[PDB]
């Protein structure tokens, strides 16, 4: 509802990121950037925000917080909670906690008071950037002001990156990988995905940092936020839950990884052993079989599909084998229970979900909080888009961290483990910009 011609060699990653650092600097707000099928949107400012944690329901609006009690499904909770901010504004973003999906698994009780479920806004602002155009949604004077200041002043150039070290092992990564070996042998579960944070010494410029990594990846959304005392930025290798205004609801899960951006040879090398080797091929059908079979718990009957079969998705530093599950949302459940069913994506948890989601509890830093949740997108006509928290930086007090997982089955090495992880933290280690 009003609109600005996009400028001429303005890229729209880079001019939604600046006015991300630049206007809501200048008025000291809060922020969530969601790229979205070539769309940038920047929601800007807190008109309310809906806080679910694992004891309490709050919802804070112009200084007052209401606070519930609340039972059962956390996504029952959160749905009312949202439903409500939709009913004054078109769209509601956030981000949705690891430790959102524990509930569906039996794990409740595991969660300490006051843990983190989910995060979720109303936006006073959003401007939407595309090739195409700005569009500015409920924008005051002194924020379209502040647009103009960017548009005249023009991008930042982008400094040089200043690296970090990701080889050291502080948190016991390799003897947790180890652990989790002994138990699949002993046949407890049989694959569960362990991760390992990796501190990065010197405060990041969250805005640069996002423009300069987003140069070298191809992700299926990526995100840029700076919410309650957190600031993040990622870029999403997986949908783990899209539902669209019309019922149809799409999960796309990954599994198998070999590393990219080597150069094109050594690449198609990689590509020709990841698309024939045994050992990827059975961990994808697996977990495109577990996936399925979660989508059929909220599902018409009979309208769950694999519409895309074991492809390779190229994401910057590494390649995965993916696959796109579409369903029709049956008329009994919602787009909460959805993302519930879809929680915690197979992909970034284990199989079978319960153990696997419980052997993270012992063999991991717990709780996880953004990293294998989500950042979301709800539209009031119903829409649900739900990018997989991984291949993100963060930013909570005066720390500053990365983290990478990897998929622990029974033939799992530690050392072959901790490589891995090496090749998804290069996503965006190369990229770090320095805050000056
Ligand atoms: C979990 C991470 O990445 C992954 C993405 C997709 C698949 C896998 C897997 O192991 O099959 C995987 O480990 C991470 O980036 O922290």
């Amino acid at each position: 509802s009003s609109s600005i011609p996009m400028p001429a060699g303005v890229n729209p990653a880079d001019l939604a990121a600046e006015l991300a650092a630049v206007v809501t600097e200048s008025v000291d707000e809060d922020y969530l950037l969601y790229e979205c099928d070539g769309q940038w949107v920047l929601a800007a400012g807190v008109q309310a925000m809906v806080e679910l944690d694992s004891d309490e329901l709050r919802v804070i609006r112009d200084g007052v917080t209401r606070r519930q009690q609340w039972s059962g499904r956390p996504g029952a909770a959160l749905g009312e909670a949202v439903d409500r901010l939709l009913l004054e504004t078109d769209q509601a973003f956030g981000w949705v906690a690891f430790e959102f999906g524990v509930h569906r698994y039996g794990l409740q009780q595991r969660l300490a008071p006051h843990t983190p479920l989910a995060r979720v806004f109303s936006p006073r602002t959003r401007i939407m950037v595309s090739e195409k155009e700005i569009r500015l949604f409920d924008a005051g004077i002194r924020h379209r002001e502040a647009i103009d200041r960017l548009l005249a002043t023009g991008v930042r150039e982008v400094p040089q990156s200043r690296s970090v070290d990701v080889s050291d092992d502080p948190s016991g990564f390799r003897r947790r990988v180890a652990v989790a070996v002994d138990e699949i042998a002993a046949g407890r579960y049989h694959k569960v995905i362990l991760s390992r944070c990796v501190e990065v010494p010197f405060a990041i410029d969250f805005p640069l940092t996002y423009r300069l990594g987003r140069r070298h990846n191809t992700p299926v959304r990526s995100f840029l936020l700076q919410l309650g005392g957190i600031r993040a930025l990622g870029y999403s290798p997986e949908l783990v839950t899209a539902v669209r205004a019309d019922g149809v609801v799409i999960t796309e899960p990954l599994a198998g990884t070999r590393a990219l951006g080597r150069g094109p040879a050594i690449d198609r090398l990689a590509r020709d052993d990841l698309e024939s080797n045994s050992k990827e091929i059975v961990e994808h059908a697996i977990s495109v079989r577990s996936s399925l079979e979660e989508i059929t718990d909220i599902a018409e009957p009979g309208s769950a599909a694999v519409i895309d079969f074991m492809t390779v998705r190229e994401r910057g530093s590494v390649q995965h084998l993916g696959s796109t599950i579409r369903a029709r949302l049956d008329p009994s459940s919602d787009r909460m229970a959805a993302l519930e069913a879809l929680f915690p994506a197979v992909t970034a948890s284990g199989i079978p979900k319960a153990a696997g989601v419980e052997a993270i509890f012992r063999l991991d830093e717990c709780p996880r909080g953004l990293y294998s949740g989500a950042v979301v997108m709800l539209s009031a006509d119903g829409g649900l888009d739900a990018a997989l928290t991984l291949r993100a930086a963060y930013q909570v007090g005066g720390r500053t961290w990365l983290r990478a997982g990897a998929g622990i089955i029974e033939e799992s090495e530690p050392e072959r483990e901790f490589e891995e992880t090496c090749e998804k933290l290069s996503t965006l280690t190369p990229y770090l910009v320095a805050r000056q």
